[PDB]
């Protein structure tokens, strides 16, 4: 089952449809990954309303209650940077990917990829040839193969019956001229068979050049695939990578601060003169 | 309302067993954020491992298949980032509030921190030998302000007994008395309700300092956990940060490294050589 078995370039043509589902495949994947992006972002959002809440019915107030409260906002603007991800890997690269595909590859009128039948019908043509060459150089190995077996019969015929009782003058012919109808006929194909096989490495170089030619037109079309893959991998890349994005830094920076600005004296000054000794007092 | 309203100190000693809610609050928090950063990692593993098989069983091939494959493991190296904010959260930003709300709060088996009764009593205490002349005060208050009110009561009796049925002065000559004992009472109560008012400011500046004295007390105990909220949150911003990983920054190195290294010439090279014209072919 080598390239060059007649119909072995199946696997070639399979590479078109291949193609086309590959493009499925790796849409899917973004969009997977995607979906997960905007789950972590989501829970982000819920667990920051949902501690806001928290935090400002809860008896902390002052500066260290703001200081808690920043990390809310910092889960949010997590949030967003992860849905910006998702956009990213939506409305660019997936669309990206999906218009490639539509632009590649046609709808046959009966159904399939108009590339695929193009480069089916280019095997065939190129090979039709030296097939029917072939077809005939494989009916000419029966027609000889099936004598130098049935040579070994005139020749045991004559064996087996050359001891017996029964035989004449007539028996013992029909077993003579036998050994000739084989003899002077395996000759007689051992021609058919030694001819065809060299009427056929006489078009053996333009039944390669045929081949080569329908295959690099393959591999033209294989190659702009690999290229546009290779180009939206490099997209997706920079798309999921936030480890270079100043403004996710902004937001820790930011935090911190916030979680400085935390004075606890100042927040006791002020239980103090709200509700200590601090407060006015008219008395008796 | 004021704070020197006896018992008003109440709401300073709430704020003793508030202390421990929101170190418990600020606890499941953290966990529930914990969770948040696990899901989102164990959602990161699920895809990687999920397409490191669709690619591998898949008919993508070659540099092209690794710059695919590249990205599951970016997918499971952000994961580990990711378990590593929910292990830090968790063994160190948890399990440290967890210790010094416990060996801080001393729970009273019975029911009820030992550090509150500390002020509690310590309150009662110190507004003990206020609330005891306040009471004798008040009780010289509504005394009085009912001896002036017994007076014109019995005046109304005398002037007010003229246009009686023929006026016995065996009664007139004593019905006076009554209007005028009550005077005699007016003047005694009046000197009570007086004197200990008196009685009731030779005690406030040393009412108010007993009581400023536990004040304070209750004061440095909140400032121990307020300085914690702002020591405990400084660390947990830190954790969350992923910037403050190098490793970060070289998973999008490696990544983009990997897909640059695709190369579609080289890819398909090897396709001719493995399915194409570059096979080996045994011809009859
Ligand atoms: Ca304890
Ligand atoms: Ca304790």
């Amino acid at each position: 089952d080598s390239f060059w078995e007649v119909g072995n370039y199946k696997r070639t043509v399979k590479r078109i449809d291949d193609g086309h589902r590959l493009c499925s495949d790796l849409m899917n994947c973004l969009h997977e990954r995607a979906r997960i992006e905007k789950a972590y972002a989501q829970q982000l959002t819920e667990w920051a309303r949902r501690w806001r809440q928290l935090v400002e019915k809860g008896p902390q107030y002052g500066t260290v209650e703001k200081a808690w409260m920043a990390f809310m906002s910092e889960a949010e603007r997590v949030s967003e940077l992860h849905l910006e991800v998702k956009a990213s890997l939506m409305n660019d690269d997936f669309e990206k990917i999906k218009n490639w595909q539509k632009e590649a590859f046609h709808k046959q009128m009966m159904g399939g990829f108009k590339e695929t039948k193009e480069a089916e019908d280019g095997f065939r043509k190129a090979q039709k040839p030296w097939a029917k060459k072939l077809k005939e150089v494989e009916a000419a190995k029966k027609a000889h193969h099936a004598a130098c077996k049935e040579e070994k019969l005139a020749i045991s015929r004559e064996a087996n019956s050359k001891a017996d009782p029964s035989l004449n003058p007539e028996q013992l012919k029909k077993l003579q001229d036998k050994i000739e109808k084989c003899k002077q006929d395996v000759l007689k194909t051992k021609e058919k068979y030694e001819k065809s096989l060299k009427e056929l490495d006489q078009g053996t170089p333009q039944y390669m050049e045929n081949m080569e030619q329908v295959f690099e037109q393959c591999q033209q079309f294989e190659e702009k695939r690999l290229r546009f893959f290779r180009e939206v991998l490099l997209e997706v890349q920079k798309h999921l990578d936030l480890s270079n994005v100043a403004g996710y830094k902004a937001i820790y920076h930011d935090l911190e601060q916030s979680i400085r600005a935390a004075d606890a004296v100042e927040d006791l000054r002020w239980f103090r003169a709200n509700h200590g000794p601090g407060m006015a007092m008219n008395w008796p």
